[PDB]
């Protein structure tokens, strides 16, 4: 979890905000998508 950026866990991702992690979070809910992994 870095200054000027922040991680999701559930999508180890880093992201250049805070509020909008918080909600991306609670949006996780299945993959039921494309994308690898
Ligand atoms: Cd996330």
């Amino acid at each position: 979890w870095p200054p000027r950026s922040y991680t999701c866990s559930f999508c180890k991702r880093e992201f250049r905000s805070a509020q909008a992690l918080g909600g991306h979070m609670n949006v996780h809910r299945r993959d039921r998508a494309r994308l690898r992994l």
